[PDB]
């Protein structure tokens, strides 16, 4: 039995998921969420706290498994700095054609890694590799073929070297086991999209806490990646300010009585506690939603800019897939549809076309665990 440990580092929560899989059968063996600490705006501002948070999650997963967790880990994190890039490496053997082997390919990839590094970048996903042989034909896998010259174009999702190094350094101390770092946005897409969607054209909108991630796929790979610097944090802050209550009460109101659509809400008074935690105040489900609605529409509107740019390139066919904590707000798909004027659906592992996983229903249907699953099926 092979264990596939996965952790997704978010701005508010660090998710953990351990999958195990028979010859052709997958099941969730452990899962949990711990509040992120030491992280601020995607940056580790307190490594001591950060490491404690990760360690707490690891202990929880081991407690569930009743077993030490030492298999290779796949760990993802969020950043507004993810970017798409192209890198080309060439090797010329001359007139005497040679056999392209694994060692030469491994050596050339190293050259690509070095080149990016010199430009202050580290690749997290090398999702496309094209091999031009003898300045003539292009192949998808050069192994077992003979060429006198080979050029390789690597397309990838990168992050600044400093960002990469911070996470790698600090995790290496906590996760005393080998691991690979990934983009939470990329893994989210991999965890929720269907192959036809990735092939024909689709856009993923990750409604995260600090910001909203944007990624588009076409021909099976990411063709554009970006973000909107507005997230669920702003929705909560708005409610907190207008109703004059705490961050905690605002989020409680949003989760329990919030709706992305307010224009058809029936009258319903709702009580909540003031900042002193004693004074009772009153509002209505409609007034609450008016606040939520306004900020969510700003996010969607600013996201439409990305949508139109993608539509200009081709993500028309598959429409939009909403993920992340915000995708859980009631009827947010309806608001999204109004804004993008395209089909919109909620993304979660259960609705992707990835291998069905048993006894994972809870997390498999949770948009917030998308990246955790995606990390494995990458």
């Amino acid at each position: 039995t092979v264990f596939y440990t996965s952790i997704d580092i978010g701005s508010r929560y660090i998710k953990g998921l351990v999958l195990g899989k028979r010859d052709q059968e997958w099941e969730a063996l452990a899962f949990s969420s711990v509040k992120s600490r030491g992280l601020d705006e995607g940056e580790i501002k307190d490594a001591i706290a950060f490491k404690e948070s990760v360690n707490t999650l690891l202990k929880e997963l081991e407690e569930q498994l009743q077993k030490s967790l030492r298999s290779d880990f796949v760990i993802s994190f969020s950043s507004v700095s993810f970017e798409r890039e192209d890198t080309v490496i060439e090797r010329d053997f001359g007139e005497e054609k040679r056999s392209i082997t694994l060692d030469i390919l491994s050596e050339m990839q190293s050259e690509a890694l070095e080149k990016l590094k010199e430009n202050g970048k580290t690749p997290l996903h090398i999702f496309s590799k094209r091999y031009l042989l003898d300045d003539e034909r292009i192949v998808f896998n050069p192994l077992d073929m003979k060429a006198s010259k080979i050029a390789i174009e690597y397309t990838s999702i990168v992050v600044p070297l400093k960002v990469y190094e911070m996470f790698y350094n600090f995790l290496q101390d906590t996760v005393k086991s080998p691991f690979q770092l990934k983009s939470s946005l990329v893994s989210t897409a991999e965890g929720v999209l269907t192959t036809p969607e990735k092939d024909r054209g689709v856009v993923v909108v990750n409604l995260g806490y600090n910001f909203t991630g944007l990624i588009a796929y076409k021909n099976g790979v990411p063709i554009k990646i970006s973000y909107v610097p507005v997230g669920m944090k702003h929705v909560i802050k708005d409610v907190s300010a207008v109703l004059d209550t705490s961050f905690e009460e605002s989020e409680r109101l949003i989760i329990t009585h919030g709706n992305a659509v307010y224009n058809d809400l029936k009258e319903e008074e709702i009580q909540y506690r003031g900042l002193d935690g004693n004074t009772i105040k009153t509002t209505t489900a409609k007034k609450l939603s008016v606040i939520i609605h306004a900020r969510l529409r700003e996010i969607m509107s600013k996201s439409k800019k990305f949508f139109r740019e993608v539509e200009a390139k081709i993500g028309i066919p598959g429409g939009v897939v909403l993920t992340g904590g915000g995708a859980k707000i009631p009827r947010i798909n309806e608001l999204a549809t109004e804004v993008f004027k395209s089909p919109v659906r909620t993304g979660c592992y259960a609705n992707s076309d990835r291998p069905s996983i048993i006894n994972a229903d809870e997390v498999a249907n949770d948009p917030s665990f998308a990246a955790a699953f995606g990390n494995v099926f990458a």
